[PDB]
């Protein structure tokens, strides 16, 4: 069986600092299972969608603690390798920047920085029918090149390559101009999924508009491309037409990580194998379909300052497609 | 002058609570740290005239321990901030069938960024004390710029205090510490040690703790405390040694009081050649030493004051 959603890249632990609760009592901080690929992994297993996470975790209590998490999920473990090279990445998550939502990352140097394609082994990309990343694993010029072989060999192996960008800046050395990464990225994805103010980035860096962006990811390997809006109406475009998504209201609104994970989970599901995914392009009332399922899973999902606490079952899912019909 | 002097590290100790409810997710909690850092705290809480020079990253845990020595009366202008850097973070749970466990972050760390550069003449020629510990020698720059504060110490008149804290987690893999734990130790007129610490010593030279202590006075130091876990401490100086009829809480009192008692680093001299001084001293730093923690005074309050009046009558 050629089913597996191949997720790659970061798992890291997301340290939620909790308000201050009296007098001069020590600060909390939550603990939980992060990293943006980790999450899509999650949210494909809740669903029952054969898929593995692969990464390199840190050999500390909490790489145990994300090892472990993958395992009670239902996420396959074999592809995961770990080191005490470097620690488990850590992303600190509070408020100061008045009320906003601050983040502090224990990042330059982490475990999930030291996969190489050493790493890899050829019985993922046997199995795999998608291959999932994001741009975190390309912060640095040894990681990015890994994530690119991953791509390429997952595409050989007849596997649709998967590539939501999450750019976050922070992430990348001072500096350092990203542009050239994400676009080799977007390059080499079938499926491609961008917010609105990462298709405005990408249209800064051309001198040009949306438009010539979409039209620089057909020169690539690009056959579906999804655009989030901070609101919550997701866009999508393929080389033939364009429309929009379903969206749902269940109270907390940007597609993320479970969106995802509800899409590919749907993919590995309908689709025979990766040629698939063309006739899906083709054919709209199919594309509107499916990603109401994904709409569904990402509205069902719970959040807590960011950092996902919860993934909806399929049951779940579709009773909310059900009844909100 | 009057001010000890504390350099070297200060970062946050994240403390994994007991896991309350199954579907919950563990919690840590933020406390102050770093070695030399929490005499800092310990010497201000006491009313001591303490500044502490190091390194903070400016970030929310720079912020929290700026503030924090801040509010316990720590003389913050010998500080010094980088965003190349994180603070760093030592997290302490229970792994593992039932025994606690460790986790730094470090290195990469703000309080590693240290330099030479970063003293100011005005914190040595005001230092009574310049206090340190091991753990700012990790690496070979920040360990030259630590045994650089010290010469520049001893050079001003201070007294230069080491507690050697030895910490090998926080040590490079497969390299040996003893060079640099001899050359600091070369350098302190006080040094204090734990019992498990001068068995290492010893060992390092292939003897025994009489070995130590005389390649001690090969160097600068005066005086020797030995601490035990559970035990009176033992003092050394160049001509006699004994112990003291009674951890961390002791170096503040210890330090609070001698910055009371000297006049100057020459005093020091003197105190060493007064066993009975030495004696009193330092039972008398460890009784006070609690206080740097509405409370009750007693036993101590009545011990110590009971044992004044037998002396004056």
């Amino acid at each position: 069986l050629k089913k597996t959603i191949l997720c790659f890249g970061e798992a890291l632990i997301d340290m939620l600092a909790q308000p201050l609760v009296k007098k001069g009592m020590p600060r909390a901080f939550l603990q939980c299972a992060g990293g943006a690929p980790a999450n899509v992994a999650v949210a494909v297993a809740r669903l029952g969608g054969a898929v593995q996470f692969v990464g390199m975790l840190g050999s500390d209590m909490f790489g145990d603690f994300l090892f472990d998490s993958f395992a009670e999920a239902g996420v396959v473990t074999d592809g995961i390798v770990r080191t005490s090279t470097a620690k488990t990445a850590l992303a600190f998550v509070a408020l100061d920047a008045h009320g906003e939502r601050s983040f502090s990352f224990y990042r330059p140097p982490a475990a999930d920085l030291l996969f190489r394609v050493e790493h890899f082994q050829d019985a993922s990309f046997s199995d795999a029918l998608i291959f999932h990343a994001c741009s975190n694993s390309m912060t640095d010029a040894d990681i990015a090149e890994v994530t690119f072989e991953g791509m390429r060999r997952a595409q050989a192996a007849g596997a649709i390559v998967s590539f939501d960008l999450n750019f976050r800046p922070m992430l990348w050395p001072n500096g350092e101009n990203p542009a050239s990464r994400l676009w080799k990225g977007l390059s080499l994805a079938d499926v491609v999924k961008l917010s609105s103010e990462e298709l405005d980035y990408l249209a800064n860096t051309l001198a040009a508009d949306a438009n010539a962006v979409i039209q620089q990811l057909w020169q690539g390997r690009a056959q579906l491309l999804l655009v989030t809006d901070a609101a919550g109406p997701v866009h999508w475009y393929t080389r033939t037409a364009g429309g929009e998504v379903p969206t749902f209201r269940v109270q907390v609104n940007a597609a993320g990580d479970a969106f995802v994970g509800g899409m590919l989970y749907t993919f590995a599901q309908q689709f025979d194998d990766a040629a698939a995914l063309i006739d899906f392009c083709h054919d709209p009332e199919s594309i509107v379909s499916t990603l109401r399922f994904a709409a569904a899973v990402g509205a069902l999902a719970v959040t807590r300052q960011g950092a996902f606490t919860a993934m909806p079952m399929l049951s779940e899912v579709l009773s909310l497609i059900q009844e909100q019909s």
